[PDB]
């Protein structure tokens, strides 16, 4: 246990009393409503986002890093520092590892995970930036670059990421890169798209039975004039292209101004290829930050969406959902831990909206009163459904509020070494 | 007289008046174990009002198309009617701005009709963005910046008018939005434009009665499409520091460039003393002009916060003169006008709910987590009990739109009214 | 027919005929030390065309208010003589668009009048966007996506007219643009209006003739404020990949988030043959329907040159359907498409300047910065003196606007057709 | 000289010949417009840009840096570099410093400087970052951070910038800063803004008689919520509030998506708040990009504006121009030199405006013939004539070509060892 358990247990008591109140106040107000409270709760307690393993570490931008006390030292602190998380929210039991920054003996990542009561999400691979005794640089691409020997290399990176995942138990790849051009005329977009496809053609054929290759549009940066995978129209297009095991992944933060992004995720989930969205949030352009901390609301449509996929009885439909954040100026720890809780406080509000009148209002062009059916379940606070879901699975009701009182950023200062260059 | 019948209102509140009560009650243990006395946050929300704009009143429309509804108002008269069914039921907007000429009518009548409705009347809005009947001088390029010397003197005149209106009605203050600007590169000269509508702007500032103040108003683009002489807040200042003490800013939530901060222009334009008022509505592309609250109510909640923050920082004179501009083409303009009163209200109670001591703790401290944390301690909070019996106390209904529809207003006036 | 006198035309084409030899000459000479044969790049821009939009003659508006100007158009004869005009001065502009019911009139008045001045007719444009006098149900909440199937059924019927018009004036193809959209979170169901739009689509797709195409138009907003079931080039792609080979997509300069990366767009459809056409304007905010070029001349150059690029590649099957869209507030419609037809050309005639062969070298060898700089090459030259000797030997003139002024076009116009009166805008 | 004068006038007769029949062509026709070019001439080869020192290492993103070869370290390497800059263009005699980055013996640099032929212009202090053995950090904030010695440290910092530039030939003092927020609450926008006033007012008491200050305004990055210095507005309020000697930077892609740039430029001129403007293009956000590579007819309508009040002269308008780029995936130089290009071209092309025509179209309203002005200004290829003001003060026809007939990258690529073979 990363947490003292009677630092939760005590912590937890401390807090009974009001959470009893709370969320029995709610519970009958939505029974009111028609809703039962522990209907909802169920189900809160069992949706997942798995967590990044480079989101425990402070992050920084291309002008400054500023780092806390007790950074972790590799991916055994990551995953000790991710253990935190799921041990405090019990919303982030797996863990989406990055190659090569993660990279160590894959029998030893799944033996700490194991001990640590942690999962392995989707590998991540890395071509974005050149790793030591690299033969080619991708300064001017990876997948897509011209040259055949710089894409070979990246498709083998990507073919030794599938490889340590199905050594941890992982299902998918995420590919992401930053090819692109950053003047016009640089780069052919249409042959630039067509090596791409060609290499990803290579990675798919290394994907096992009950595999998926995921791929990640991005407006801009690393890139800033143009970028091969720009947006969902040709994220959808090399999905289609590579066939069943190729899915598509929404990160909120890559749109352009003003996007309706919720749109762009119904639109995967009608033709099948939304394979999973990664959350944050954003004001200005991929700021990577706290996923409900700008606009909350968008996250909460985000998540009607995704619900009423459910209501639909889409078939077959198990995205793989991802925190995918930068923490710049928080401790990354309490950071991942209050962007889960928001993550599923809009999952939790998502399902308390009466599809049954919105169907209604939605047939009638009642606009107001459907729009209005919507807010009721947004304006809801769901807080106390989350705090009971944290209790009744070992978790902790104030989960920031107990990391805190648990001292465990001191201690980790104190264990780790800051590095000196 | 009352639009909706006092027995349809008091009907559907005793409807609503057991669930409300146990809503209330919960709320208010809640606050209590807060530190919070409900009492006096519904005391300050029932005491919160916004200006209804009088042509919002009526169905909007685009470029494209306008799909009137049924009973639209035929004029001001009918339209100050239906403003009055949004104050008997949300007793939140109290006071109509008008708007010139298309609600020029007797003063004298529209006062009396005012006090009979229970209504008052906020700032003047002039308009030079469009020709009225016989005008001399078309605003087609342009009005009070326009380069035809006769022109500006026409639209100097036109607002002076406007204060002349104001004057016998109670307003105490006018507004100027045009649309003055450019389409084309090189088209028009930045800065003599500027000049010009400084210049106009000072003639208007000189017929300004001492107990009035006059607002400007920016927009980046539309109906200017490559360039407008009230562009930003920035040129904004500049015009209201200008021309006195009595000239202010007045800030509309859908003028801004995509992903602007809002809220910190608020923050700007109050320590320099020159916000005038805030207008409400909210967007997601560009001047949406839809209903307040409907797309980023969270960003509703900031601007909130600042206007708040304002009173708890000690702010001295400040009485910003807000008030409702929207379009509606989709919904029954008199529904959509209750909810965005309603949804106005609600961020403002939410950030009375800020615990600002514990705020300037987190800030001063830089725990980035924990401020944004109570920011949204306040703003989760579900304040719709609060908003619903400070208009059950205030001779307001529990449910406004539901109060609305139960009293077949809309059928009623469409029998009244031509289709 | 000549809506501009003949006299004027050689009048104003000889006094400029000194300084445009001049120009022409040192061009041809720079362009020959640089490997290119001034000849060739004029006979291509003489060839170069782009429909006109019917509507586009008559004077345009915000919600806010319309400001006619004098001698405005009343119906599809008044603005088919004028754009008469613009074809006749910048013979870059033979084909006219059509849109219904503004236009509507007997099939063989208007044919008869496109012949006797010079014009053919491009793809026909349906309108369920708006409601027309009688019409027995509103789009007020969509058209063909709309919840009420008898509401759809009109929609059909209504595009099925269209082409039905189209076959009898000798169109090739129907543009369907529509609103439907909704202004509030809630208010629709994303996936169920998209699917009822399809569905509609698939109808007007079986009444298309079999050389017929079918074009659809994404607008990311307006008049939608919240969503709009076509809202962009993704979702336009999947209608035109689910409807058929003769569904293509249109891509509308404006209609795009702000800082779209456009000309990439451009070039993803044309990689999987679903480049229907373009529609010319330009923006700074949303979609301004500015002239083309007037904002941002370089990203309309970059556009062409990835329509060129595909026109040098041998593409085939490449016969994109170009049109102008743009809306004059403050300017004389006819000047403007006249000028916007010219600064179409000039990005055209730019693209076909670029080496192509030294390009692809640097592109090869990622040397970005003489990539980006073979492109400004081409693009910094001042091609003005092609477009002008291009429209001098095709019977047009050097000058355009100053011959259209010259000639007293809308002076004249405005002495033959009723006034009209300046009013607010669909606001109130 | 940086590169051998004997290259420069091999690679200058090579090009004479079509440089004299295009020079004179265009002669001819502004001679038929009434323009004499000659005039022309003379005035761009007198205008000026200051190159940042560290505009000559190659730039990254927070993904990677991935760089070229023979990388300048230090100062004395840049002032090697920026010198190949103004040898071939002409158009850059002063460079900029940033400190500490640049911190060396002024007398050193004095002396590096003048055997260089290159002056010293505006000076640049970095409170955006933490240097090593830094009392406080600027995490949090620097001149607005809510720890007063946190803030007096950043005071102290910029008044030895001020030193440093007194030594070395410097007139002025440009402060950016990364201050804001990530955060809703994290900061009061308000007392932060205070904050920076009142250190401001402190920096500003430390100005000689001749020295100028300048703030510089920037919607988002690092900080991605809220920024003290965000837009040309609070800018305005900046310098308005210091005094006379403050004015205000505008950096073209410091602004929100499509903004109107140059009306910003118009509205600080008339208000004599125009210290300079900080030249790059960009197309997503504050990419940093080659001046004009991407929207070449902005950059012309901004010097539409800047050589409008040139013309005439208005009181307070003696800007102090800078170039400030990334170049993530060219040679540095080579960038630096064509951008350097671009913003002669601009200037050349708006004073080919016929002014009294344009202001004749304007006072009518004839809006399209207005426009028309300006675009036969920028309609025309002004190339030869940045050509020959460059052959005539000692410059390279094709700089460019030059500096790669030069060999120069691969001459400082065998002095400078790089990281990695």
């Amino acid at each position: 246990f990363r947490i003292a358990q009677d630092v939760v247990a005590r912590e937890n008591d401390r807090r009974a009393s009001a959470l009893k109140e709370d969320y029995e106040a709610l519970g009958a107000n939505l029974a009111r409503r028609g809703v039962d409270i522990e209907a909802v709760t169920a189900k809160v307690e069992k949706f997942f986002v798995a967590v990044p393993s480079w989101g425990v570490g402070t992050g920084g931008t291309r002008f400054a890093r500023f780092p806390g006390t007790g950074e972790p030292r590799g991916i055994f602190d990551k995953l000790d520092d991710c253990a935190v998380i799921q041990q405090l929210t019990r919303a982030t039991p797996n863990v989406s590892l990055h190659i090569p920054w993660d990279k160590a003996d894959p029998k030893e990542l799944k033996a700490r995970g194991d001990a640590l009561g942690l999962g392995f999400d989707a590998m991540n691979s890395n071509t974005f930036s050149d790793a030591p005794g690299q033969a080619h640089s991708y300064k001017y691409g990876s997948l897509s670059h011209t040259n055949a020997a710089t894409r070979a290399q990246a498709v083998e990176h990507n073919l030794e990421c599938i490889e340590i995942g199905k050594a941890i138990g992982s299902k998918a790849l995420t590919v992401w890169i930053g090819d692109g051009s950053n003047f016009p005329g640089q780069s052919n977009f249409t042959r630039a798209f067509e090596r791409y496809l060609s290499a990803m053609a290579e990675i798919y054929k290394g994907l096992p039975d009950d595999w998926k290759l995921f791929s990640e549009h991005k407006m801009y940066e690393p890139a800033f004039y143009s970028t091969v995978v720009q947006d969902w129209g040709t994220n959808y297009l090399i999905a289609q292209t590579l066939g069943p095991k190729a899915q598509c992944l929404v990160d909120l933060g890559h749109h352009a101004p003003n996007t309706n992004i919720e749109m762009i995720v119904a639109r995967l989930i009608q033709f099948g290829k939304l394979g999973g969205f990664h959350f944050n949030d954003s004001k200005y352009g991929d700021d990577d930050l706290d996923a409900g901390a700008i606009e909350p609301y968008r996250l909460f449509l985000v998540f009607n969406e995704l619900v009423d996929a459910e209501a639909r009885g889409v078939k077959g439909f198990h995205p793989a959902h991802m925190i995918d954040q930068s923490h710049n100026v928080t401790d990354p720890i309490e950071s991942l831990i209050n962007s889960a809780n928001e993550i599923r406080r809009a999952y939790a509000q998502a399902l308390l909206v009466d599809r049954a009148a919105l169907s209604g209002y939605q047939e009638d062009n009642d606009a107001l009163m459907a729009t209005e059916t919507l807010k009721r379940a947004y304006r809801t606070d769901v807080e106390p459904i989350l705090a009971e879901a944290r209790r009744r699975t070992g978790g902790a009701v104030d989960p920031v509020a107990t990391y805190r009182a648990s001292g465990y950023r001191a201690r980790v200062a104190a264990e780790r070494p800051a590095s000196v260059a």
